[PDB]
């Protein structure tokens, strides 16, 4: 099975705990690793994390770097513990981060039982517009299987967990996984315990 | 407030009532009209109903027919109360039904403040594959404005109501409406009451 995580609520968390937004994302960083561990402990093979929506990259580069850094620093630490890849609207990321995450991808465990995959710049519009502008004129007929091999999410998602209390998919719907089960948790992702995570998987 | 409804739970409904599938669909239609009305004095102006997925049109002809029939029968008796239109993977719909449903929008009240729009054969993969094949090699660059002109859902969706109790979008996610608020009601759609409707509308007008 494969699982997609929508880690949300890190700003609210920071304000709740009277801490800085950078510390909020640091808290997020820690639990992605801890969350990854739980995933390994219940049979997940691929864990997608929506690192960013396309619109989050239209913010000033200051605020964009802080979340790009916390997501990249997770990989800097445990890139031996899994196979790591990224995808998404990479034309909105900065050379600095695609170079470093390309680096960390080749470095990581090329034959583990587990892969951690970041989606960046997620937006269905962007995803589809991009795919079109890059196949346009080069193919006779577009098929589904060609669409699957170009979508931002290359596999089929079995389960999607969205934290932070919003009951909406935002820019993060996986274009080729219609049947994904949705689970919405009101807890801010830095406060996520395994109690709500096992609670999430008690859904059949 | 433009609203999309995903009417689900009619097959299950017929069992609870010991009736046949067609009656389940029959009651679905009856509620649509009744639901429509609530939507209309509740301030929604455009109401999308996910009539069918692309997968539902691979079913046996008789089965397709029965739900197609039931869906367009609502249109037949209520088309003067609203503006009707349809879209989706129409290449999957039968010739005869297209014709009729094209007929009924023309006879629909074009100067009405309310639009009831059926989405048929809905599936993002099918939607995107079709749009690409329509525009492959005939346009310079694709923009997001152009994609919206070609999406199955032409306006942006504010609220999505899914009955039938399943908590997933299935093939019904509206491609250009990311920020649509989602509401899942466990009520099987034929027994959806007005109370039910009201519940969902606050919950969604509170987020």
């Amino acid at each position: 099975t494969t699982l997609m995580l929508l880690p949300d609520g890190m700003r609210r968390w920071s304000e709740k705990n009277g801490v800085s937004l950078d510390d909020g994302y640091a808290a997020m960083g820690d639990k992605i690793i801890e969350f990854m561990g739980w995933a390994k402990e219940e049979g997940v093979k691929t864990l997608y994390i929506t690192a960013s929506s396309a619109a989050n990259h239209g913010r000033p580069e200051a605020a964009v770097n802080t979340f790009m850094e916390a997501f990249t620093e997770v990989i800097r630490r445990c890139h031996s513990q899994f196979k790591f890849d990224f995808s998404g609207s990479l034309d909105l990321v900065s050379e600095d981060y695609l170079t470093e995450l390309s680096a960390l991808r080749d470095k990581s465990d090329s034959e583990s039982d587990f892969t951690l995959h970041y989606i960046l710049g997620m937006s269905l519009s962007h995803e589809v517009v991009g795919i079109f502008n890059k196949l346009n004129g080069k193919i006779p007929e577009m098929t589904e299987e060609i669409l699957a091999e170009n979508a931002y999410v290359p596999t089929q998602v079995d389960y999607i967990i969205r934290t932070g209390g919003a009951i909406r998919m935002s820019s993060f719907f996986p274009l080729m996984s219609p049947y994904a089960e949705l689970h919405f948790s009101p807890v801010l992702f830095p406060d996520t315990t395994r109690a709500d995570f096992d609670a999430a998987l008690k859904d059949l």
